[PDB]
């Protein structure tokens, strides 16, 4: 034991734990010059005694060299995608097909609600708790390497907040710019006469197709999780929501908006309350996206195959 | 100008007429003695003068050494799945959701019906009328080069029957056997001490996997078209079923029970029809394929990927 690895050990849990309450609960319990006396306390003290420097450290973010190429990743589990709908009557049918089709509906039929930002969809892995990987979704099958790049985000942890993480988590999530983030940034770029991003999301997918580090950490990205790809050495919540919010719990950022919806006439309520709130979010959205929340439901009605959508198998019963 | 050359070319022209009348029309206009007199007449006297033999002719269907091992072919356009039903309340939902989907929804909406059979999805491309290529479905990106086994195929044509074919044109089928076949096929089987099949689905993909085109063309396989993948130097028609009448007026093998159906409650009496029809057919269906029937209409509702049947993203109209 040594007085200095002690002090190294305490400040970043601190300062983690600061991280976590700023970022994930947007309640921080200190000011942004508090976190940033640690900040640089720790830096300073890591520098002075680089024995005891942590690849996961919070003040190892950035890599100092800018990367050559992105290489690719297949992964594990593909990343789907989402069939979308247009109007009430729409969903109503899509909601009424899902009715017929279960063996036993039950009353009521419970749906996690959340807004559909417009965003780069990313995978993250997490093995014992530490960030190891990052990669875009790609074509949902391979993507590329974005570690380095994803690192970077401010609200992403470098390590998970629990002292017993899965053996391996894959956190599935989207990358965006919140509208101050924007704004922000494209007066930087005309007062350093550089050129201008046409909206959030063309900004948040250039940033993250840096091959520099140096570069995305100096653009305002924030993640925000909406599943789970890989879950090993870890017993999964069997609703949607409680899998939600024990990614929360562990420190992964999850959207505050997200709901729970009884039938659908209270998924519509949902979906008019946010298209009235899109004024007030501070960053873009697209829609609302309503996920039937019990997963044994989830499991029974499984996925649809690349299928046109104007043929269907009307098969026999046996 | 030769006497031989003529007696060739009128041979070929009236064995593939024949194989027409026998195979897609099922209204030969000669008894099968007559056929097999000028087919073992062609076969031998483009044997007696090879100078003249073509690798088309309805005598060169198998090819004499068995294969080593299939080549992969990935699929130009890509082979779909189907979405599928269960019942007529999620048939009716289907509809509905298309209903509303829809820009404009004419009045009536038509479908293509056809009877859905239980077999092998392949792909057959034809190069000015020639059949070159033929592949299996696969995975639906990449499949098995089976073009030496889908040449044994009696109701395949080797040379569309067109004196304009198009540039190119790929044929979407499923290769299966009928009941006769499979009954016939298990007495030999068991007559010559071989290993049995267990139903007329695994005789057929049994049957496909054969690297001896020899053993292929003693096994009684049937293709039946369903689709066009690519379609080069000609103007498709504007129906499905216009389509499936233009491939059947070219030599290509369709089901006969296809009809066109005016709405849900019409299409769900074809389902009943082909329900009670299923124990007269002579060969094996799994349901019914319904497809919407105006292209210009398919197009609109396009395609849905690999998603979940448990989600769906409501999104915001401009
Ligand atoms: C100088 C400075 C330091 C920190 C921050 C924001 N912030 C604050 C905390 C905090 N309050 O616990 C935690 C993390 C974080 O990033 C800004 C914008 C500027
Ligand atoms: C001996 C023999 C010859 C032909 C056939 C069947 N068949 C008949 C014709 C025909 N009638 O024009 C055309 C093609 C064909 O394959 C069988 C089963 C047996
Ligand atoms: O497979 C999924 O659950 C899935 C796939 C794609 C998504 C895109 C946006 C938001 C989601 O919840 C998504 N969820
Ligand atoms: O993409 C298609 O049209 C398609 C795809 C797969 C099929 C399987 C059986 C019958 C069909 O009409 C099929 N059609």
């Amino acid at each position: 034991m040594t007085n200095i690895q002690t002090q190294l050990d305490n400040l970043r849990k601190t300062l983690r734990q600061y991280e976590y309450e700023y970022h994930v609960l947007d309640n921080p319990s200190v000011p942004d010059s508090e976190y940033d006396r640690l900040f640089h306390q720790l830096k300073a003290l890591e520098l002075e005694h680089p024995e005891f420097l942590t690849s996961d450290s919070p003040t190892q973010r950035v890599g100092a060299k800018p990367l050559s190429g992105f290489s690719q990743i297949r992964h594990e589990i593909p990343m789907l995608s989402l069939d979308n709908a247009f109007s009430d009557a729409e969903f109503n049918a899509f909601v009424k097909r899902i009715e017929d089709r279960l063996i036993l509906l039950p009353k009521p039929l419970t749906f996690c609600c959340e807004p559909k930002l417009d965003g780069l969809a990313v995978s993250i892995l997490y093995v014992n708790g530490e960030l190891t990987q990052a990669a875009t979704r790609g074509d949902g099958t391979t993507g590329e390497d974005i570690t380095a790049n994803i690192r970077t985000i401010r609200n992403v942890p470098l390590q998970l907040l629990t002292d017993n993480p899965p053996a391996r988590l894959e956190v599935r999530g989207e990358v965006f710019m919140p509208h101050a983030g924007f704004e922000r940034l494209n007066k930087y770029a005309l007062e350093h006469n550089e050129k201008t991003f046409a909206n959030p999301r063309n900004a948040a997918a250039g940033s993250l197709r840096q091959l520099d580090p140096n570069i995305t950490s100096k653009r305002p990205l924030v993640l925000n999780a909406y599943g789970i790809g890989i879950a090993e050495g870890v017993d999964l919540p069997t609703t949607h929501y409680a899998r939600l919010q024990w990614l929360k719990s562990i420190g992964i950022p999850v959207n505050p908006e997200i709901r729970l919806c009884n039938g659908a006439d209270e998924v519509l309520g949902f979906y008019r309350d946010i298209q009235n709130k899109r004024s007030s979010l501070g960053y873009d959205i697209d829609g609302t996206v309503l996920k039937i929340n019990d997963i044994a439901l989830q499991n029974e009605l499984g996925f649809i195959s690349k299928a046109p959508r104007w043929a269907i198998a009307y098969k026999f019963p046996a």
